[PDB]
């Protein structure tokens, strides 16, 4: 075809025949330079043209710019020199024409190079792809000239001297090439990088070699680039919501998944050429070890085929693990992509839902379209390619494994595909565990905080044990659902990792049974073992992958069914400017429903700007209506209101959102510091502000959590105040705050001395004391406005109000960590599922290395001399090493799970065994948040993600130790390639894992605050449509996403840094394995390079997941240190000592003080300073004191709460320090401050050791004056009691501790201002039955209330921790003394 053109033979195909093969010379120079000038010439245009759009200003010539340029001359110089050479001295076209191609391409390459100048990547994929293509085809030219001059053949010196050193500067310019940090455009290299530098992710190098040294800050992670932020986003997926939303609402007369694929099909398309690549060249290896088992079979074939084999078994490989990681991130962008055009384009509908349609839907409910249905749709995107990429990495690893072994292979795919049914149903049958265990996760959970939330009471009784059990009792029906949980995920992976030992031992024992003349060699049963591979995953998967969209098409049904909801109407409120009046009602009607009864009916209304108005009316008249319509929340049936100016809107209840006392009254505008002071003071805030610890810096918990009811209405009114707008509603502001504050309130801000004078104000009131002084009045009756006008004009009347008014008036006249989790397991337990694991690691070596001796038979016998007493020792020493493999991974798994279900239990068993007994100091200084954590989210670990990812690890190092084991007893010399590998690998160990906890711990410290702020704007929406300030809320929530996607993305690039190196030491090993299969070709039977290779071709899969498992081993067994902290904290005293007292102790109830000294911690100061008293027997004591002085603080020295710092307390002459805690306090009595009462039955709150018999109780309670209250419940004793004893009054509170104390007859008795919050009535009945029920026991009253102590028979006065006076109460009264004083301010 060429032969004119050349002069020589164009490919004599006998060239690659011969040992030292050579592809014709004409040829090279006639098909591998127009491949690379092919590519560049024909593509230019596009990438020329392409930056001439794009334009942007010229950056500094930088020295690697020049460096470029000049080089590429070079290529100008040496392309001319040879035609200069050929025209100077009969020659062929192709000794002249390759020659000008290169002046005509250097010249457009040279141009190129200058054109990128004007971009932001400087080093795109065109010409660093083309210095590629260029090199390995101009390769093959840089061998047949060299091995030509080597055979003294130097006649064609000239242009070979030439071409080899133009074909150096092609390999020189590549890395000039790869090198681009020109400048700091864009805050992430990301943008800046070359193509060299943004295939192998080696821009990340920074953040590693950052987090590596410093902890990760969220400034340390750059901000996405531009077209993946949210206010991006949001505006390309409006265009498409709408337009599909537009016309679904057409048919109407499913549009979610339409406006989703249009608005990213450039990354669906983009993404689904790199996995249908990967799908081609992930079955090249498969096929080119089929070649290097021919070849090592064989010692006459030719080394060239064994090193070309050996090559392309390492750049097919390479490039497959670059086609594979940037498809990875084109899919994990595409879902952090699809839950921020869900996530922000939830929030903007929240703000624009008619409340009509918002009713059905509930915060806690509305709030998971961003938690669970929004990140449903993460999770479903991520892996939407293995739709079409797992039918057809199936359809095409049955065909190549067909090739092979013909039809007997459908035994092996039967065998796996007999899997997904057991695949299915113990994933079904896991989650029903899981899920069932909810309801005892959370029940546990609810018990635990009531322990201690009141722990301090429940120290005061012998109630621990009857605690610890519950909790015990409790958790052991969870256990057994964990027990029998993990015993369902060993099962399952069991039979994931037996499911390549099944199949391989089905279908050879088939082939060569099923029919005779079927012979295994090493190009049938280790080329299609590497072959069951590639089709375990995507087969083992499709049942998790079906089950998770078809669990995903009830989630996009959800936000397709809230994003294209209706939008509330405000045709009915219109606005204008130039109206008179601020408002007014023109026939105005307004309904709740469409099918309810209008709840206002015609109300005509005029208001005039700057009056202050009141609105009245009976409970239920539609006051809260009439406000509610005005904002434009009601809907409206007939009529219109008429709005001039902005409007304020203060709640009946308030709403605070999330953060300091500042923020909310700023509520987002500029902090004006004459104006706030005014504000605080005319909102009588002042004192509030005071008393907190951080002013107006305090932060403000959930819904004001911090703040009294009282409080947070001042709070709300003071935001709407501070904001200075035209119109104000006011909903009930003063119901909620003292009269005095009302007057305060009404005087400095709302009458017409305050500072909303020149302001329209319109005050919704239930308060009848403002009207004199309102300018207008209106009287709401059924809907109705009854009657308008002024104070004075209404009593004239005579009317309704009049009446209303008359009646209201006749009213009134580190590796410790990870042995205690390891000791745990029972160090005995762990030696035989080690043991088991690694005889597993054992019988995998000899299952391989016995097929090795099986394919032999090949070379020595034939299909005629294979007898079967030979060929059924092998089928049959196979299927038992086939079994050895599945009762050593399945007794390694399953005493597994008895020894992480154990640990758990033991885990548990100790802290909540400890805490239960931690002296009181401990608990008051931590937090209560800490200590259930230590149950919430750390115990909840160590139970269900902790024990998988320890299991991961092992059968993952024992997979790589036993591939290191058959490639090393084949070729020993491997041993010393390792070190060099086992570095990279060991140092790849350290740089991700630093930093991969990083980042994903940093994910979910700003995962929440897109949701906890998502509830503040839909619980509180109506205050911000009030405002208008519905438009600093979507900034604050496009912000929100944009802090997390900044850290998700940083994560998900994390993982492409690792899997380029992972798969370059695994693939790195396949390469200098396979190249060690022909250096000793003379040494290695064809058996046992695929014994050896088609274990190394799977080397790199395991080499991520012991990377990956090393880092979930290191973020959740910080788990297991809190859970050891606590543990090991300090403990109180004993509960029981060998000095028990006598049964009958206290007999006398004798209390004597010596000098006793207390303090609450040692770095605070003493709180008694030397209490020296003597208490006689059946002595009735009160004790009277200030504020601190420390009268509660004796109560906790008598119940050894805190211990003696000096002196001592004897009791019936016997002191209290010898004795054990429980052994007083069971015999001691306290009737608390605040009356505690946990959840549960009756009973169980008076008697939860159940020593005691019904008839005991009733009688206690009868004695309590409970026994009608307890009679008339339906349950009785077994009524149930809600947390804290919520649904009992205060009173019935403290009756029902009345009844624990009269129940348990303690000699000893301690009031502790048992009636401070008790009312006179039930006071005196519970003065009355301690009198009577507790005249012969010592009691010791603390009150302050003097009266409750005249009947004591001492009373002791305590100041600044002494005692000034003890003596009778009419002895003091007679001396002026601080008691008199007391008793005087007290009216006695
Ligand atoms: C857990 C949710 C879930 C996922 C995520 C899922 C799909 C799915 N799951 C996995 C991971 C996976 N799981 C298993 C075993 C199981 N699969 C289960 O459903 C269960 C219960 C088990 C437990 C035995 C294996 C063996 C692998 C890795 C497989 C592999 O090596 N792939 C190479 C690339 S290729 O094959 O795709 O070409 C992948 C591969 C993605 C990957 O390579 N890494 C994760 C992302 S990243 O780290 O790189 O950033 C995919 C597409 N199906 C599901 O139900
Ligand atoms: C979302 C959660 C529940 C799933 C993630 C857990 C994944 C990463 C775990 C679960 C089971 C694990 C596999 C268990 C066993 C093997 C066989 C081994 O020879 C190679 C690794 C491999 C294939 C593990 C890789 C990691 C693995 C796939």
């Amino acid at each position: 075809m060429l032969e004119k053109f050349c002069n020589s033979t164009f490919w004599n195909s006998s060239f690659l025949d011969s040992p030292e093969a050579d592809l014709p010379l004409c040829f090279e120079q006639t098909v591998l330079v127009w491949i690379p000038l092919g590519y560049l010439w024909l593509l230019a245009p596009w990438q020329l043209l392409h930056v001439y759009k794009s334009r942007t200003k010229r950056s500094s010539t930088t020295k690697l710019y020049l460096a470029k340029q000049v080089f590429v001359g070079f290529l100008l110089i040496l392309a001319a020199i040879e035609l200069a050479l050929v025209l100077t001295e009969t020659v062929p076209a192709v000794r002249y024409t390759n020659p000008s191609l290169y002046l005509g391409t250097w010249l457009l390459v040279l141009l190129i190079q200058y054109s990128r100048q004007w971009c932001v990547q400087k080093n795109s994929w065109f010409l660093s792809l083309f210095w590629i293509l260029s090199i390995l085809c101009g390769t093959f030219q840089f061998q047949t000239l060299i091995r030509t001059l080597l055979q003294g053949d130097n006649s064609n010196l000239a242009y070979s001297c030439l071409f080899f050193i133009s074909y150096g500067f092609q390999i020189l310019i590549l890395i000039f090439s790869a090198f681009s940090e020109n400048n700091e455009s864009s805050n992430n290299p990301s943008s800046i990088a070359s193509f060299l530098s943004s295939i192998t992710y080696s821009w990340y190098d920074s953040i590693i070699l950052k987090g590596y040294k410093r902890p990760l800050t969220l400034e340390d992670v750059w901000e996405v680039d531009e077209e993946m932020k949210t206010k991006t986003l949001v505006s390309k997926f409006e265009t498409h919501m709408k337009r599909e939303l537009q016309k679904a609402r057409r048919a109407l007369q499913s549009w979610l998944m339409k406006a989703l694929f249009k608005t990213f099909y450039m990354v669906l398309l983009k993404s689904f050429l790199l996995k249908l690549v990967n799908d081609i060249f992930t079955f090249v290896s498969p096929q080119l070890l089929k070649l290097l088992i021919s070849f090592a079979s064989d010692r006459d074939t030719y080394l060239w085929i064994g090193y070309l084999c050996a090559i392309l078994l390492f750049t097919a490989a390479l490039i497959q693990s670059f086609c594979l990681q940037c498809y990875f991130q084109l899919c994990f962008k595409l879902g952090v992509k699809v839950r921020t055009a869900i996530m922000a384009s939830v929030y903007k509908k929240a703000l624009t839902l008619s409340n009509l349609a918002r009713k059905e839907y509930t915060v806690g409910e509305t709030v998971n379209l961003m938690s669970v249905d929004a990140q449903k749709l993460m999770d479903v995107t991520n892996f939407m390619h293995m739709l079409w990429s797992s039918v057809l990495q199936i359809v095409l690893s049955i065909f190549f494994l067909w090739r092979e072994l013909g039809p007997s292979v459908l035994a092996g795919v039967g065998v796996m595909v007999l899997v997904i049914p057991i695949n299915a149903i113990l994933s079904t049958k896991s989650k029903t565990i899981q899920v069932k265990n909810m309801k005892n996760k959370d029940k546990r959970l609810k018990i635990m905080n009531e322990i201690l939330s009141g722990i301090k009471i429940l120290k005061y009784f012998a109630w621990e044990p009857s605690f610890r059990d519950q909790v015990q009792n409790l958790r052991k029906k969870e256990l057994k659902n964990l027990l029998a949980f993990s015993q369902l995920q060993c099962v399952v992976i069991f039979v994931f990792q037996l499911t390549p030992v099944l199949v391989s031992v089905v279908t050879f024992s088939v082939y060569v049974l099923v029919d005779s003349n079927n012979i295994l060699d090493a190009q049938k049963a280790f080329t299609s073992i590497t072959l069951f591979n590639i089709l375990r995953f995507p087969l083992s998967m499709l049942p998790m992958m079906i089950s998770s969209m078809l669990q995903a098409s009830v989630s996009t049904e959800r936000l397709e069914k809230y994003l294209g909801g209706d939008d509330l109407d405000t045709s009915a409120i219109r606005h204008d400017c130039n109206f008179d009046k601020a408002m007014q009602f023109s026939e105005a009607s307004f309904t709740w429903e469409h099918d309810s009864e209008a709840t206002v009916r015609d109300v005509n209304l005029d208001i005039m700007a700057g009056q202050l108005v009141a609105v009245i009316g009976p409970v239920g008249s539609g006051k809260s209506s009439l406000i509610s319509a005005m904002l434009g929340e009601m809907e409206n049936v007939h009529g219109h209101i008429t709005i001039k100016g902005t409007t304020a809107y203060v709640p009946q209840q308030s709403w605070i959102q999330n953060g300091t006392i500042k923020d909310n009254i700023l509520f987002g505008t500029e902090f004006n510091e004459k104006r706030y002071q005014q504000v605080l003071e005319a909102c009588a805030l002042l004192p509030d502000l005071e008393m907190l610890p951080g002013g107006d810096l305090a932060e403000i918990g959930e819904k004001g959590i911090n703040l009294s009811g009282g409080q947070k209405q001042r709070i709300s009114l003071a935001r709407a105040t501070y904001q200075n707008l035209d119109i104000y509603l006011l909903d009930d502001p003063l119901s909620a705050v003292d009269a005095h504050v009302g007057k305060h309130i009404f005087n400095k801000v709302l009458g017409p001395n305050g500072l909303l004078k020149g302001k329209t104000r319109l005050l919704v009131t239930h308060s009848m004391h403002f009207l004199p002084q309102v300018d207008e009045i209106v009287v709401l009756g059924n809907g109705t406005i009854v009657e308008k006008g002024s104070y004075s004009a209404l009593l004239a009347k005579k009317g309704e109000f009049a009446k209303n008014l008359k009646t209201f008036l006749r009213h009134t006249g580190k590796f410790s960590i990870y042995l205690e989790y390891l000791q745990a397991i029972g160090l005995f337990s762990i030696f035989f599922i080690i043991l088991a694991f690694v005889m597993n690691s054992v019988a995998f070596i000899g299952s391989n290395l016995w097929l090795s001796a099986w394919t032999s038979d090949s070379k020595i016998f034939n299909s005629t001399d294979y007898p079967a007493s030979q060929r059924d020792m092998r089928v049959g020493v196979y299927g038992a090493l086939g079994l050895a493999q599945g009762i050593f991974v399945f007794i390694a798994h399953f005493w597994s799970a008895f020894g992480f279900v154990h640990a758990s239990n033991i885990l548990h068993k100790q802290l909540l065994n400890n805490i239960l007994r931690a002296p009181m100091r401990f608990f008051d200084t931590t937090p209560t948040g800490r200590i259930v954590n230590r149950f919430a989210g750390d115990i909840s670990t160590v139970d269900d993600t902790l024990p998988q990812s320890l299991r991961s690890w092992i059968t993952c190092f024992l997979g790589i130790i036993s591939t290191l084991v058959m490639i090393c007893m084949a070729t020993p010399v491997f041993t010393i390639i390792v070190i060099p590998l086992g570095i990279i690998y060991v140092s790849v160990q350290m740089f991700y894992v630093s930093t991969s906890r990083q980042l994903r711990r940093l994910d979910s410290v700003t995962r929440s605050p897109i949701y906890s702020h998502f509830s503040e704007t839909v619980s509180g929406l109506p205050v911000i449509r009030a405002f208008e300030h519905q438009q600093r809320f979507l900034k604050h929530n496009e912000v929100r996403i944009d802090t997390n996607q900044k850290c998700v993305f940083s994560w998900i690039t994390s993982n492409r840094w690792l899997a380029i190196r992972l798969e370059l030491v695994g693939n790195l090993t396949v390469f200098f394995s396979a190249l060690m299969m022909v250096i000793y070709r003379d040494t290695l039977s064809g058996d046992t390079v695929g014994f050896v290779l088609s274990n190394a071709l799977n080397i790199t899969q395991t080499l991520n997941w012991l990377v990956r498992m090393t880092s979930e081993i290191e973020t959740n067994i910080v788990a297991v240190e809190r859970i050891t902290e606590y543990t090991k904290v300090e403990n109180e005293a004993p509960w029981v000592t060998d000095k028990r007292p006598p049964p009958d102790w206290p007999s006398k109830g004798k209390i004597q003080f010596n000098n006793y000294q207390v303090r609450y911690r040692p770095e605070l100061d003493l709180v008694l300073r030397g209490i020296t008293c003597d208490i006689g027997s059946m002595e009735k004591i009160g004790v009277v004191g200030r504020t601190g002085a420390g009268k509660s603080s004796l109560t906790n020295c008598l119940f050894r709460i805190l211990e003696a710092a000096g002196g001592q307390i004897i009791i019936d002459g016997v002191d209290i320090a010898s004795i054990g805690l429980h052994d007083l306090r069971e015999k001691l009595t306290i009737i608390p401050q605040d009356p505690i009462l946990f959840s549960g039955s009756l009973r169980m709150n008076l008697d939860p050791f159940n020593n005691y018999s019904d008839e005991e109780i009733w009688k206690a309670l009868e004695l309590a004056h409970l026994k009608s209250f307890v009679a008339s419940l339906q349950l009785g004793l077994s009524h149930e009691v809600t947390e804290a004893g919520g649904n009992l009054s205060i009173g019935q509170r403290q009756l029902l501790c009345l009844g624990r104390a009269l129940l348990r007859k303690s000699k000893i008795l301690v009031l502790d201002e048992a009636t401070a919050a008790v009312d006179l009535e039930t006071d005196n009945l519970i003065q009355t039955t301690i009198q009577n029920e507790f005249a012969h026991c010592t009691v010791i009253t603390i009150a302050h209330r003097l009266h409750t102590i005249m009947d004591s028979d001492k009373v002791m006065v305590l100041d600044n921790g002494k005692i000034i006076e003890c003596g009778s109460p009419e002895e003091l009264l007679q001396i002026p003394g601080p008691f008199y004083f007391m008793a005087k301010e007290a009216g006695i």
